[PDB]
């Protein structure tokens, strides 16, 4: 398949094999030249595309296919807007780090690690519990012998992808969301990003950006991938509603909807108070981004009119 059939925006793991999964992260790194550049060996990195795989859980959201999301999603940001200032060693990072942000997720959120005083929010010190269990993971399946696709990097190139990885995977918690998103707008007050490749700390915290936005996938989909992946997260919130009731912890409130009312009500507040207004910081300092913004008007109108159906049949 060609590859401007292949990375389209439409795309959805959701209606792929597990075979054919394993095929399109190895496009992605043909594509970007990642492996002859480091010369990956492709044993190894079908090794670790298993081992990455096979960690995640079978949840309804974050699963296995959610994090092939991630890097498609990933390819398609740092193809059209990244190529002119992102370096050949942050360019494999960020593969490794889409694949491998949300590792060994079990649908439960940081809240809840923190409420139940669970082993991974006292190692974590409730910091970004979820997220640092995933990078901590990343770099253990990385740094395994047999799954090492970085072993050619020398000492240099290896700290630079560490804390790429580190720094992406970190900022792929929601409560940082607001944090990148104010540092976004003064970025736009001034003018936008300028020398880039010069800038090693505003160039990662660009990746950050990027990896943070392709994380939010659903609302830049089309609508029928929008409403399945919105139900499966919908599905975890009202998973983790029932076991927080068993263990009689406190429950969030948008958790607790379940049915296709309350998952349009819910959506349309996200797009408005977080996806819309961060694209539309994020479409001014890239310009090339901004026919994201009418995908995400698309997937909005169409939940406001299933919301109002729910309204009329009072
Ligand atoms: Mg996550
Ligand atoms: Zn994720």
């Amino acid at each position: 398949l060609a590859a401007s059939s292949l990375f389209t925006w439409d795309f959805d793991a959701l209606d792929k094999s597990d075979e054919d999964l394993t095929a399109v992260c190895v496009r992605v790194f043909q594509e970007l030249h990642v492996i002859e550049q480091f010369n990956i060996d492709e044993k190894k990195l079908r090794k670790w595309l298993q081992k990455v795989r096979t960690q995640y859980n079978k949840n309804p959201f974050h699963n296995w296919r959610h994090a092939v999301m991630v890097l498609h999603t990933t390819y398609l940001l740092l193809t059209s807007v990244a190529t002119e200032f992102i370096t050949e060693v942050e360019l494999l990072a960020m593969l490794i780090a889409a694949l491998s942000h949300d590792l060994d997720h079990n649908g439960l959120t940081n809240a809840f690690h923190i409420n139940s005083r669970s082993e991974l929010a006292l190692v974590y010190n409730d910091q970004s519990v979820l997220e640092n269990h995933h990078s901590h993971l990343a770099f253990e399946i990385l740094l395994e012998k047999g799954c090492n696709v970085v072993e050619n990097l020398d000492e240099d190139e290896f700290k630079r992808l560490r804390a790429v990885i580190i720094n992406c995977i970190l900022n792929t918690d929601m409560a940082t969301h607001h944090t990148k998103l104010s540092k976004m707008e003064e970025v736009n007050r001034l003018g936008g990003f300028i020398n880039l490749a010069e800038n090693n700390d505003q160039r990662l915290f660009v990746l950050a950006v990027l990896l943070h936005t392709a994380d939010l996938h659903n609302p830049i989909k089309p609508f029928e991938s929008n409403k399945r992946w919105s139900a499966r997260l919908q599905k975890e919130f009202n998973n983790q509603v029932e076991l927080e009731a068993k263990m009689n912890l406190p429950s969030l409130p948008f958790m607790r909807g379940n049915d296709e009312e309350s998952l349009a009500k819910g959506e349309i507040g996200f797009i408005n108070f977080v996806v819309k207004p961060w694209h539309q910081q994020l479409s001014q300092a890239f310009p090339k981004l901004d026919f994201l913004l009418d995908t995400i008007d698309a997937n909005l109108a169409e939940w406001k009119a299933i919301a109002e159906s729910y309204r009329q049949m009072h």
